[PDB]
């Protein structure tokens, strides 16, 4: 028996991430070493920040890393490996046996299906089909999984018997970015028409996107209502 | 469905030669003077054993790739490549599916461990078996979707890592001998590496063309131990 | 015995770089197998790569490379190094007797000094600055270059006896990146009102910088274009 | 003008760990499981041992190392050559740079390089350490000279320090992950027992020494596995 899901979930598992360190780093190029100990206040932070987001001197914003704990079916996880600057380490199953759980969209989800991602009039659906696609999935889900198990059972490598798992199948990894690697993500995967470049990605990397943005918020308040500020544009 | 066992790549367009390097190389010691056989054999195995990997780098190859989703996660990790791959979300995937053909060891089991490795051919014919059924009740799945309006990006959670892809993949020479020293399994490298059968094809191709591009490059690499410089 | 010029030089050595790569790396997106195969004529080039570019798609812009022999005073070989997506070799000080050749900047320059970059206020300058800097410029040069030769015939390694060598000494390279790296680099190496994002970039590595894109827009004139019609954004 | 020999590197920042190894390693075999249970220190050292032995490196970039570096401008553009890591330099565009310049001290002079990677290159002695300095104080007081003059003159900070040597001091910030910094070490330390010897010049070894050292009180763990097999980057 299966396992269907739908929640993807991302938790910081570590960091070390502030304001100061941006404030800090970009010191340096104009006070030199005055810049390690000087006496920087919140309004000087909020003053400099918002200016190096503006001139998109971006290169203070990399003295940092936050490291994320990131669940999510493969398909997703396909979408936040394509950005390079990151760290993965993902949990394989070419080596371990791989856990029924997969991914299915919520009712509520499938009401913003993107036909053509770009284009305004490939956007809508409605909540008879949430039903269809649960029936789709659970039958697919199934019969994949019992083949893995059969072929498992009959002592088949795990790096082929997994051949038959969907991409809906959920995986788990980390996922370390420093603050300018996580504000070009953030611009690229979510949709946000107030921004300077919108975006189209698929909603469940948005999920994804979003806590780590929620995360990443607490961390570096100043700069990330700068980053929204400035139309959401990486430095 | 179509089950294919192919995994293919060409070589589509490249600027890579063994002259390219030692020229770069050359600056250093000669400066503008920079821009025989036995000086390029001779410089390019001292830039491998000495592991200068930044004149390998001036170069470019791009390569076309055919292989099922599971191996285009292999090759993705390389994070120094440029890739541009088909997409589901935009398309309608073709209903092709990987199945590995005869001489596939079927029994690596944990990677690392030859202690795991092994097979038969009454495991072939489990396999096609299996996975075929798991695949047409998958691409049926998927089609029913689409048939009920369904958008693809949704469509397509159904459909198994072994549904082929294609892509264009580039690199440069120093990146490619790390990927070669990673994703071909040598018991004569210095660091013996266990990549999945399928990616190590890739790679293999890939050596195979690059090797005809810059023949003394690939020598050296191969003599001091498939050690990316 | 030195020598002082003014000439910041870049050469296009080799390249495998054109439009229709670009076209065929978007496509295979959309098309599959058969974006390799397809013909694509000028209009349906123009409207791909210029929709690309303003949607910040860029990864279809990296199936390229351009190597530059480039020969620069060493202050501005460091601007151009800090683009960390390109790959670079360059002339060795440890390893050769480094050449007597300094820069000063010309007397149409110095009209065009960044006192503090991106305050306009500081951008200025008289016609008998170009004396005063010749005068300062060379007395320091003809010191330094006659230390280092001392040091040499002393027997210091090469090395060491650099040290006594100003920031304007001449060094060569080779400078290799792709398009979508020379296009950040244009965007901020490149002083342009008309851009996006006016960045203020020392005259001596936009001098690089501007023949580096003159050698590009033969190469790829529909990128070219796409990329001013835009802002000079990269995508 | 002051000249100086000293090269410093201060750890002014960290989240680095063994711990964040074996985590990021764990996950792969014993998938969700590896964020939340039983840890052991020689089950830690096997592992991290076995890593760094078959190379697998990716587990060793979740963390990050922010040094605040002071060295002269020649041996930064040798740590600036590492496009892995994240910089920020103190501008002579927008600064007057200060008149400190460094000079080798007695004892580095007697060792010197080449022609550096042949061993019979390297050598030196005491009264070049005399030479070196006086001919030092002769180059760097006129450049400095010259400097303020055209400063004075109102020329551009970015054009007036066209004449200062790259024996000036500069000072930065430079973040790397463990991964990064490990391949740096490979090759700007010189190790006659490593895999691979390397002949850096010494002031960037100086700055490498340092940041080795602070390191390893971070991740005594990985920093003995990596000297254990021979100073190779996983
Ligand atoms: C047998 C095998 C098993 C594997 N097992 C797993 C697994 O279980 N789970 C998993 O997630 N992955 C696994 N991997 C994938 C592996 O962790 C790498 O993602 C992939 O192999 C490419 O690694 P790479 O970074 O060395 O090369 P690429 O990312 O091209 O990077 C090339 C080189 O670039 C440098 N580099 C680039 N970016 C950075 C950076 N940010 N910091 C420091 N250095 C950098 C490093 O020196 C690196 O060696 C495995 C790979 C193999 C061959
Ligand atoms: C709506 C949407 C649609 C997409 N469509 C497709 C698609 O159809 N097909 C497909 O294959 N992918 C697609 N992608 C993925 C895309 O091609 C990118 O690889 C991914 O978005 C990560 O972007 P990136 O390359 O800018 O950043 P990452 O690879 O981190 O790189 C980050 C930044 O680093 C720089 N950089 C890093 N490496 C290099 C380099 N080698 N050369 C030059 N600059 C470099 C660039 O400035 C880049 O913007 C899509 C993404 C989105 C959000
Ligand atoms: C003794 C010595 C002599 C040297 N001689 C010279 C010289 O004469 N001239 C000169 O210019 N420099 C010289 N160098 C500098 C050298 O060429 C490198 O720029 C510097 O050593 C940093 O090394 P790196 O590129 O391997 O590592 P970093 O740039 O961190 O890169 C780490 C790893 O990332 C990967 N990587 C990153 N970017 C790319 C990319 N675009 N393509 C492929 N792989 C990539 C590679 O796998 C690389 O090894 C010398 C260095 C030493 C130690
Ligand atoms: C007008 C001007 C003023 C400047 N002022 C200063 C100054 O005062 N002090 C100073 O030190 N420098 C200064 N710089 C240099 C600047 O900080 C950058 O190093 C330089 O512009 C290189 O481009 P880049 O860092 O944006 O990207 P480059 O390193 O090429 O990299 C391209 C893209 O790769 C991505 N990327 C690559 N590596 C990482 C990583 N490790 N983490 C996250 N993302 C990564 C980013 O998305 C980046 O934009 C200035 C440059 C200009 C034009
Ligand atoms: O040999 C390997 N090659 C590889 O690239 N991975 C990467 C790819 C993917 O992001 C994740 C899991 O891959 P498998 O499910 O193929 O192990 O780790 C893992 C192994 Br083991
Ligand atoms: O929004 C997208 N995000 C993404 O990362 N890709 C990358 C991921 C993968 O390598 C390939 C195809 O992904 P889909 O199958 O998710 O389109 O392109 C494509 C699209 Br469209
Ligand atoms: O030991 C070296 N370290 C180094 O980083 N380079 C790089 C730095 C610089 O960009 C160029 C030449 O510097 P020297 O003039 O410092 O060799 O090559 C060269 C040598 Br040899
Ligand atoms: O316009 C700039 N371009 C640049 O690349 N830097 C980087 C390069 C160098 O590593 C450091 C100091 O450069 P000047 O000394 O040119 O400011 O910051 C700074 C400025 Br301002």
């Amino acid at each position: 028996r299966i396992e269907l899901r739908s929640d993807i979930t991302v938790e910081l598992v570590d960091s070390s991430a502030s304001d100061l360190a941006v404030v800090k780093a970009a010191r340096v190029s104009t006070a030199g070493e005055d810049a390690n100990d000087e006496l920087y206040d919140g309004g000087s932070t909020r003053g400099l920040i918002r200016y190096l987001m503006r001139s998109r001197h971006g290169s203070p914003f990399e003295h940092n890393s936050m490291t994320f704990l990131v669940r999510a079916p493969i398909f997703t996880v396909r979408h936040l490996m394509r950005h390079r600057t990151w760290s993965f380490n993902e949990e394989s199953a070419r080596y371990r046996e791989v856990g029924a759980a997969f991914y299915v969209p919520d009712a509520t989800r499938l009401l913003r299906q993107e036909g053509k991602p770009g284009d305004y009039r490939y956007v809508g659906g409605s909540t008879d089909d949430h039903q269809q696609v649960v029936r789709s999935a659970t039958r697919a889900y199934e019969v994949a999984f019992e083949e893995y198990q059969r072929l498992l059972d009959s002592g088949i490598a795990r790096e082929i018997a997994r051949l038959v798992l969907p991409v809906s199948t959920y995986s788990v990894l980390y996922a370390t970015c420093n603050a300018r690697a996580l504000m070009h993500f953030l611009s690229l995967r979510t949709h946000r028409p107030d921004a300077a470049y919108v975006s189209h990605p698929q909603r469940e990397i948005e999920m994804v996107a979003e806590q780590m943005e929620t995360a990443w918020a607490k961390l570096m308040p100043v700069t990330h209502e700068a980053f929204t500020a400035f139309g959401r544009v990486s430095p």
